[PDB]
């Protein structure tokens, strides 16, 4: 579990969005596993605007933050998980590291701020849904 809070937006894994998220929907994209809902309070997080490929992510199934190198966001085949069938996920970054389903929502951060959230795992990789392209998270 976990979310990003920026401005009056909450960014969550689409597959973990609640009824309240859907009832306050701003934007969602199944291909990316992302959903954004509106908040009443202002968020604590800063979104990175960069092409960093090094950062640190939170792994809840280890109670640990790990430094990782990760690939640039791309269209990647993901094997079946507890929450999605095998499919192509867009805007996905991969790193070598531990990730189980419940690790979804852990933040990946670089020197500039939040890069994305854990979205995939298995076979010794962790996948992150990028958010650095979503410039609108900082306005309106
Ligand atoms: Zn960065």
């Amino acid at each position: 579990s976990g979310a990003i809070y920026v401005g009056n937006y909450r960014v969550v894994n689409r597959h973990l969005a609640t009824h309240n998220d859907w009832a306050n929907l701003v934007w969602e994209d199944s291909s990316r596993d992302l959903l954004v809902s509106s908040t009443t309070a202002q968020g604590c997080d800063t979104i990175a605007r960069c092409d960093c490929q090094t950062g640190v992510y939170y792994c809840s199934s280890r109670r640990k933050h790990y430094p990782v190198s990760f690939s640039k966001p791309s269209l990647i085949f993901v094997e079946a998980s507890e929450y999605y069938p095998a499919r192509y996920q867009s805007h996905l970054m991969l790193a070598v590291g531990h990730s189980e389903p419940g690790d979804c929502g852990g933040i990946l951060r670089c020197q500039h701020g939040v890069v994305g959230i854990v979205s995939t795992g298995g076979n010794g990789l962790v996948g992150f849904a990028d958010v650095r392209d979503l410039l609108w998270l900082d306005e309106e």
